[PDB]
């Protein structure tokens, strides 16, 4: 009857982009932004994060969007204890473990925390696992579409004499067909993909920042990379954009017959396509806990239907 | 382990009795079809005989053929144990599923309307028009037979053999990619292939009944193509389909395109793997508890996967 009640904790890119699309869902008012900062640019009402013990009965869902994860770690099971919690964890091995801390502090005050949201983890989690149960024995893999890497891009950036810099992850599309075709067994990590860097620097400068580049370790030494210098005009009006994607590729045998399952995302701005997802997942965590709660759960332990701000029956007339 | 028999024994129920068999937790019961023999080790047992299994069945895979079966004889089908159909005569979907609700509280979850258009296409339409605020969205059918279309042609007067495929325009296609579909329907954003094998004489009139044909034809851009019969039997016999569910929406002069794309090379091949796994999970509905008439959009994904939950938090999110 009346509408869910949102905040977000932390004003990053991701912060930034849930507060602007809030103003698009019918069903949602979003009450402050909690930040250790006490100013902002924004209209919305701003608190501290120390102060959110007492807006508790004030909001439904929190929208963890603490920059710099680690903050999750740590901070995370503390907001569980006043509203319904959605984040977007993706340290891909301490997710197992941050679910089990979530879901005990969850249950004791009676909310839902769901977790590790977003396209990957997320969406790109939910298509692996829907293709893996339908096909036999597959084979399934996962592409990093063409776009910017924040990490690879940061690393870049701390160079003596890099100016200015962006890291792009693309998939190498020989590796693409061979995986629609079940011809990609024994492709290894560093045969899936290639890396492509754009660099503003000074002439005299190039030759001891390529090498910088192609020998550092971990970020670029055992791949296929590329180096470009250009003049920083270049940069600002191609470069500046935050695009990201890829695929999801699933194939498997009935005997002697092949089945293809592909996913694709194709974004222009990564964390509006973050905060998208992120938002959904809050719709349903509020409505798991009005239809009788429990703790912490990952996006594949909710049905589809919850994400929806449409009624059931009326997706099941149209849409099924 | 788990408990299951097949009712039906056309190319659904057939193509599920293959894939039973590597299924590591799933046993295969038997078969309840009308006669008593069919080309298989698989026990045969007949329709009506209900009983004497109903306490050694969770779930009967529902592939009885000539769909306009399954109104009829699903909603009993249910107090015996739990039901998967394929149900694809949408608009009666929401009628079918409350009457199915009804006869299921009686211990039993019937699943309804699987497959993978209804199945996965509709999970998919689901999912991306709720993450995406205001989208546009389009499903196409893939470059595929058509069972429908191909029955209709066959039955023409002089059509000896004779198939139907339906395509996406590539245009279409690619202006839903780019966000810019919203002014079109089936009618535009599809096209039609057939391949005839029929004697000289009869062109005329044959291509004259196909075009003008209610329901199927009328309308659409359709090609029609005679050819021999040699012709006919080598390249034309198989079972392909598939599609595309693609969405789109902005976030303040930015885009986003999801699209999901199946390549089948046989139909029913595809259709009972999907069917199966909700079987899992509709019987997975048991030591959690409870139960009543459900579709796709109503069942947590990890349900489908023979594997338990914590393995699958490790390996995939």
């Amino acid at each position: 009857g009346t509408n869910i009640r949102v905040a977000i904790v932390g004003y990053g890119n991701l912060g930034r982009s849930v507060e602007k699309l809030i103003a698009k869902q019918p069903d949602m008012d979003l009450v402050g932004i909690f930040s250790r900062r006490a100013t902002l640019d924004t209209k919305t009402p701003v608190f501290d994060v120390a102060d959110v013990d007492k807006h508790a009965d004030d909001v439904d869902v929190l929208f963890l969007c603490m920059g710099s994860a680690t903050d999750i770690p740590e901070q995370a099971p503390k907001f569980a204890q006043f509203a319904c919690t959605v984040d977007t964890y993706d340290n891909h091995r301490d997710i197992p473990r941050h679910r089990q801390v979530m879901n005990e502090a969850a249950t004791a005050a009676g909310n839902v925390a769901l977790v590790s949201t977003g396209w990957d983890p997320g969406m790109f989690s939910i298509n692996r696992v829907y293709a893996a149960a339908v096909l036999a024995e597959h084979q399934q893999h996962t592409f990093w579409g063409p776009g910017l890497s924040l990490g690879h891009s940061g690393a870049l950036r701390r160079i003596p004499g890099v100016q200015k810099a962006v890291q792009y992850i693309l998939p190498s599309e020989d590796a693409l067909e061979k995986a629609r075709r079940g011809e990609a067994g024994d492709l290894t990590g560093k045969q899936t993909h290639k890396m492509q860097c754009f660099v503003v620097a000074d002439a005299a400068d190039h030759e001891r920042i390529e090498n910088d580049i192609r020998t550092m370790p971990d970020y670029f030494v055992g791949y296929e990379v590329e180096v470009n210098f250009i003049d920083e005009a270049t940069f600002d009006s191609e470069h500046t954009g935050m695009p990201n994607g890829g695929h999801v590729i699933t194939t498997g045998d009935t005997g002697g017959f092949n089945h293809t399952v592909e996913y694709i995302l194709k974004l222009d701005r990564n964390p509006d396509f973050t905060a998208s997802s992120q938002i959904a997942f809050g719709r349903a965590a509020h409505r798991m806990k009005q239809q009788g709660q429990s703790g912490a759960f990952t996006v594949l332990e909710v049905a589809p239907y919850l994400l929806s701000p449409e009624n059931l029956d009326d997706l099941i007339a149209r849409d099924v």
